[PDB]
């Protein structure tokens, strides 16, 4: 992944209701291939789904989306993974509620 972006900056505080790694699209209700946003930390399917989280970037402009699969941050503008130490915070907290 790449190191750095320029829309890390867009990346949000955990809500202190911290994550559920279960959540279904909430759009389409899915429970496959789900990512949450890190700016507003709504939920949404992946691509190979219903494409609903690729829709809230186009209607939101939101970056970086992070994978309920395998805790990946997807930056939407750059097209590439990105891992940043800021990224670290709601990964662990990912990881905790997924196992
Ligand atoms: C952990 O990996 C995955 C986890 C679950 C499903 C698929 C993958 C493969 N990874 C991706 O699908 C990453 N990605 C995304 C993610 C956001 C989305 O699915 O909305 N959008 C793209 C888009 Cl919008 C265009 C081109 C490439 C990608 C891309 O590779
Ligand atoms: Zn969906
Ligand atoms: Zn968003
Ligand atoms: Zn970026």
């Amino acid at each position: 992944p790449l190191p750095w972006c320029p829309h890390l900056v867009a990346v949000c505080p955990i809500p202190a209701a911290g994550l559920d790694v279960t959540q279904p699209c909430g759009d389409c209700g899915t429970i496959q291939e789900n990512w949450v946003c890190l700016s507003c930390y709504q939920v949404y399917c992946g691509r190979y789904i219903n494409g609903h989280m690729l829709q809230h970037h186009g209607n939101s402009g939101h970056p970086l989306v992070l994978s309920y699969i395998d805790l990946s941050a997807w930056c939407y503008y750059c097209q590439a993974y990105v891992h940043h130490q800021a990224l670290l915070d709601v990964k662990n907290i990912a990881h905790q509620n997924k196992f």
